[PDB]
DNA sequence: AATCCAGATTAATCTAATCTAATCC
DNA sequence: GGATTAGATTAGATTAATCTGGATT
DNA sequence: AATCCAGATTAATCTAATCTAATCC
DNA sequence: GGATTAGATTAGATTAATCTGGATT
């Protein structure tokens, strides 16, 4: 049960999968279907969401 | 390709930033330090410094 | 730059902040609440209560 | 009771890791494996890794 | 190896170690021996003071 | 004001001659404008010019 | 329509891992 | 100079608070 | 007194870092 | 408006011409 790494690898699955439908309207459970990668949580994703999100704010829009 | 964009609380921390440097003295490396943003870097404030140079030379 | 010093008697604040709560469910915010010390944040707190969690474990008396 | 000598040898190791990954954003993770030396802890850089940015800040 | 960067700190030694020595008293090699800085280089300071004395010619 | 220089085909062509003259211990600023003899240029432009072209060689030679 | 509510998400906050400054030897 | 300790930072986890879609009234 | 010569000094000139303007989306 | 490329500016580095103190002739 360890930690989630987020590596450069899985950030850009997880960037691809939040583009497919949009930053807006990203939710952990269909950025999960996309990704498919096991093992990785909601609660994975939705950390790294936010963690995006709070990110993006800051830069641009969003 | 995510393009930055200068919201009203992004633009405004870039103005405090450059007014405490000086408007014609700026340069981004400074304005960078100031602003303290992850991820903004010295091409996004220099590209938005020459447009904000610009306007502010309208004026 | 300032550094947090944790003098003893901050420390013992702490301490009387954190055994009125529980160690167990003893988190910065409460600790803080109870502190009543202006200028500390919750991250001064919180690594200082990791530190203070790391010597406790050792001895047992925490979870 | 061994403490670690910052030969010649191997200071200009950790100095080829740190120029790898910028004196600014390195860390004493990243600089280990690059080294890829047995026997040095994360301390063992990490105390070097002050003393060399003491000495590097001063000079800019 | 490192490029060396003047900073207010650094140069505000070279300007008491200037001063000190009386311009000119004020070489390179005795301006480096009072400053006592760690790894700074003689040339480090002649690029310098080459530079200050363009400076101060212009007043 | 002075006029910003632009390198054209004619003397973008002009400076890598000299260049090339030259060789690259000799191929520093004030040699390369001595050879290329154009009125109004300067050391400088030829220096801020000479260190593109560096990279840009770097680059093709890897 | 209007409400209930379990589940989902999200913001707020916590905490482990790791770093870096301060201090020690 | 190198080790150890004390406090700061970062990324990811956990908790608390909202939200909402679907069933019910 | 005068010359030699290493080890400096110093002006001239170069070059990397960083900048701003021009131009492209 | 924001990103990218080309040319400009600046600080620091390097080179080249010159100078000098202590030894020597």
């Amino acid at each position: 049960k360890p930690r989630v790494v987020w590596s450069v690898e899985l950030h850009q699955q997880f960037v691809a999968a939040v583009n497919q439908l949009g930053v807006e309207k990203a939710v952990p459970k269909k950025i999960l279907e996309l990704m498919n990668v096991p093992g990785l949580t909601r609660e994975n994703v939705a950390s790294h969401l936010q963690k995006y999100r709070i990110y993006l704010r800051r830069l641009g829009g969003v």
